[PDB]
């Protein structure tokens, strides 16, 4: 601290201890030199311009000046020109498409500015419309969505990590605000040194990414006590800065409105304020590049990391009220919990038991506890050991906390986040404005996972490998689209046809199964012949090595694993005059042996008689057979996947009642259905070695989770089968499991809770797609980044 500031105001390269630090970070470590504040965050004579102020000289002590050097320093109060040029606030001016970056020579590309604002709920942008007219300027002249998808948990550090990474929480490291690493043994804490440290943070941010690839970052990161304004200031000053020197990507973080939305509510009165002051630090943004002819060259980007809920003390469960030992476990507590034993000494401590004394004990529970592998797929909340194996997912509007004390010993706060990504009141915004954004133009909502290779676009940057899918994003943008191509199949199918006689089947399988006109038509059905019907959009690729058949049928068309023993994926159409019948009773236990598949490649029937705990399901149902003859073809061992009897409820309302439902009400439907094996939970599809569980004394996998994707027509005034233009999409990734304990409903009857069950496990055709190692709609006569858009798309089941 006994070095100097001089000229060194928020240096972009920090220094070395033990130097001192003029960063705009070194508050935040207490690095700073003796005269930091007296040489960097001046604020002598406010910040703004008056009549009076116009043409005076020089004063180095001012906040900002309004002499008429200033322009070529890159450092005149915002509103100079406004007050002593005659000209006018940009919020004021028409807007006028920007179709070229507009930009001083010298710019070898359009900077990017990131505006990021903590707990912007999606919802302000139409309610504080009033008060925010440069928000609401960049908003409807830029491009926009309606809102932004953040990440689970939605709590500043991991959303604020994603938006950098591209990656899931899980795979960058800060799965929370708060949390402990077993392996380095330490504890990372909002307040607090020990989250400085390095071995925290994975994947590559973006200010890393531009870096290594010659593209200069401003500093992504501001001490708390750095005025709003004089951020602004910093940077309209670095882009003043010469063209060797000048960085291509600037950040700005506001506190607001998530600071006051904790105390007050998400829409309490004194919530107006910070929404005004948000909305003048925008216009003082605006006027700034406007004055220094950089508001039609630069991009804006105007993002939120997570809404705001209401969220009171006397909405709080107590673990107290649940578990005896309340004292041998450790919480991290509020709008999530996760829990770990007090002490790994502790050889008496079993999560299963406390799950069990943690589920459905009350009538109107509001957490529901979870395995962290059983947590739905759409989260991508599991594979880090700094997220604890039992995991408490909360009711919105509530808290969960270990015992009272811990509650009115640390009614305050009146908002929180933190809940599942799903939840309306978590939404958070998007508005992009610029040369390389489109104009005028509203987009669907995204996840934030997509911005981290749309940012590396808008600066010719290649992206680290991440979680975004690179492409699905392409309609926000003018230019600089990224144009992918499919990925190669890995595997071609075999296509077996009649190689085995009924008699080498040695299954334990019986059925009760017993005209040259209508065998050459079975023959075509084997064939292929119905394909078209099935198959719409193409068969999936495999995209890794294994053996494989396509098998065609009537009704369905399947790619049947030889390794696996079932089918990888099974395809059918459901159009809406379709009907469905029941199983007769001469074939309730009917299999059938494929005479095109090996014996040795098959399932048998023993294997699931022995087994007391495993039953078995069919893949296409045999309810939505179009004739009697057809039906014996869903009875085939190909078609068989093994379900546990309590799975099978929630399947056969599936199959029996809600696929007929989507069909009436989408005129038509394809379905493609599947297993899915995650025993490692990475949300990758497990190689044949990573399967723990088998059915009883054979070969038999037993999947972890089955999917569905269920596709029709956006213009659903045309059937399934003729659509025309864009597809609609929604799918589901259904956890196998032994009992319907997630249920708190579900000994009542199925049209009670199995449909509030696969809401709450919907899925984007792009989970399927990395837990299954396929990619699915390979032939439309749609763009690809069309299809991309399409696979990312999450049906959340939220209200408007
Ligand atoms: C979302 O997108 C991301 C980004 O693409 C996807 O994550 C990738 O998944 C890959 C496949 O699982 C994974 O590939 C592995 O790389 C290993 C090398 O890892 C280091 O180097 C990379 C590159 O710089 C770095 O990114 C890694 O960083 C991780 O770990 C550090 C330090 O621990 C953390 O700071 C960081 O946050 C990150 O952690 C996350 O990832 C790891 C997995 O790598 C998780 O376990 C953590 O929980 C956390 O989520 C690393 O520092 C490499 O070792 C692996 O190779 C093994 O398997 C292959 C098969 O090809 C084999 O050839 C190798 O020999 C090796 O096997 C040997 O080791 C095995 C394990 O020890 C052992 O069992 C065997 O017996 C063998 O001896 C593997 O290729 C890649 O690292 C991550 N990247 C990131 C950033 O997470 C992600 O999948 C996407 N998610 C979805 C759902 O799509
Ligand atoms: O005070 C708080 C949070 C308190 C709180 C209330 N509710 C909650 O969850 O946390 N903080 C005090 C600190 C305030 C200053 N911060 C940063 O400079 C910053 C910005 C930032 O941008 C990343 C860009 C990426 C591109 O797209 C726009 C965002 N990435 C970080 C971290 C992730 C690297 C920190 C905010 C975080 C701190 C957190
Ligand atoms: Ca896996
Ligand atoms: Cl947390
Ligand atoms: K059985
Ligand atoms: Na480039
Ligand atoms: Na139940
Ligand atoms: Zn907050």
């Amino acid at each position: 601290t006994s070095g100097s500031c001089k000229g060194r105001c928020f240096e972009l390269q920090e220094v070395g201890p033990p130097d001192c630090r003029c960063d705009n970070l070194c508050k935040s470590y207490s690095s700073c030199c003796h005269d930091f504040d007296e040489l960097c965050l001046k604020t002598a004579r406010g910040w703004e311009c008056t009549k009076d102020r116009c043409g005076e000289v020089r004063n180095e002590e001012n906040a900002c000046h309004c002499s008429e050097d200033c322009l070529s320093r890159g450092d005149c109060c915002t509103n100079y020109q406004v007050v002593c040029k005659g000209e006018s606030h940009w919020v004021d001016d028409d807007c006028e498409e920007i179709k070229v970056p507009e930009c001083p020579a010298g710019f070898v590309r359009p900077p990017l500015i990131i505006f990021s604002v903590d707990g912007f709920r999606a919802s302000y942008m139409k309610k504080g419309s009033k008060v925010m007219p440069n928000i609401e300027k960049l908003r409807s002249c830029g491009t926009h969505a309606p809102y932004m998808r953040p990440v689970y948990p939605t709590k500043t550090f991991p959303n604020l990590y994603t938006l950098a990474t591209g990656l899931y929480p899980e795979s960058h490291g800060i799965v929370g605000n708060s949390m402990y690493d077993p392996v380095f043994d330490a504890s990372f804490h909002l307040r607090g040194r020990e989250k400085f440290n390095h071995r925290w943070w994975g994947g590559q941010p973006l200010w890393i990414t531009a870096t290594k690839q010659g593209v200069r970052a401003g500093t992504f990161f501001w001490s708390v006590s750095i005025p709003h304004e004089r951020r602004i200031l910093t940077i309209l000053q670095w882009l003043s800065l010469p063209d060797n020197e000048r960085p291509s990507v600037y950040a700005f973080y506001s506190e607001q409105p998530d600071f006051s939305g904790h105390k007050y509510g998400p829409f309490g009165p004194e919530m107006t304020n910070p929404l005004r002051e948000i909305d003048k630090t925008v216009g003082q943004l605006m006027d700034g590049l406007k004055q220094l002819r950089l508001h039609r060259c630069v991009n804006v980007i105007f993002v939120g990391d997570h809404g705001m809920e209401d969220v009171t003390c006397d909405r709080t469960e107590f673990l107290s009220n649940y578990l005896t030992n309340v004292d041998d476990i450790t919480l991290v507590p509020g709008t999530l919990g996760r829990i770990r034993a007090k002490s790994i000494n502790n050889s008496k401590y079993d999560p299963k038991t406390i799950i069990a004394a943690l589920t459905c004990k009350k009538p109107d529970q509001h957490f529901k506890p979870y395995m962290k592998q059983h947590l739905p797929k759409r989260l991508h909340y599991a594979n880090n050991r700094r997220i604890e194996d039992i995991h408490l997912l909360v009711d919105r509007r509530w808290h969960v906390a270990r015992k009272p004390l811990d509650v009115y010993k640390k009614c305050f706060f009146q908002g929180d986040h933190g809940f599942d990504n799903k939840v309306n009141s978590m939404q958070t915004v998007f508005v992009g404005y610029g040369p390389t954004f489109k104009y005028r133009t509203k987009v669907p909502p995204f996840e934030n996972i997509e911005l981290y290779n749309v940012m590396c676009d808008l600066l010719g940057l290649k992206p680290a490998p991440n979680n975004g899918t690179h492409g699905s994003l392409n309609h926000l943008l003018r230019t600089n689209t990224f144009r992918p191509t499919m990925p190669d199949e890995v595997s071609r199918p075999n296509y077996p046809g009649i190689m085995y006689l009924q008699s080498e089947f040695d299954l334990g399988c019986t059925c009760d199964d017993k005209n040259k006109l209508e065998e050459l038509n079975k023959r075509l059905h084997t064939k292929g012949s119905t394909k078209e019907r099935h198959l719409l959009y193409g068969r999936p690729a495999v995209l890794y090595r294994t053996s494989y058949d396509i098998l065609y049928h009537t009704d369905f068309e399947s790619g049947y694993s030889e390794i696996f023993l079932m089918p990888l994926w099974t395809s059918y159409t459901i159009s809406k005059q379709a009907e469905v019948s029941s199983i007769p009773e001469h074939l309730t236990n009917c299999v059938r042996p494929d005479v095109r598949v090996s014996p040795g490649f098959s399932q048998n029937c023993l294997a699931y008689k022995n087994d007391k705990q495993m039953s078995y399901g069919f893949l296409f149902p045999p309810y939505l057979s179009s004739s009697p003859e057809a039906k014996y073809d869903a009875f085939l061992v190909t078609n068989m996947v093994p379900m546990y009897p309590a799975f099978k409820r929630v399947w056969a309302y599936f199959q029996r009642v809600l696929v007929k439902k989507y069909a009436s009400e989408r005129n038509g439907v394809n379905v493609i259905s599947g297993p899915i094996f995650d025993y490692n939970y990475d949300g990758l599809r497990d190689t044949e070695d990573e399967i723990k569980q088998y059915v009883e004394g054979s070969s038999i996998p037993v999947p972890t989770h089955y999917y569905s994707i269920i596709t029709s027509c956006l213009d659903f005034t045309q059937p399934a089968d003729k659509c025309d233009g864009p597809l609609s999409v929604s799918s589901f990734i259904l956890p196998h499991r032994p009992d319907n304990d997630e249920s708190c409903n579900s000994s009542e009857d199925e049209s009670k809770w199995v449909e509030e069950l696969m809401k709450m496990h919907t899925a984007r055709v792009r989970d399927i797609e990395h837990l299954t190692g396929l990619d699915f709609y390979r032939k439309t006569s749609r763009s690809y980044s069309e299809i991309l858009t399409l696979k990312t798309y999450l049906h959340t089941y939220e209200s408007e």
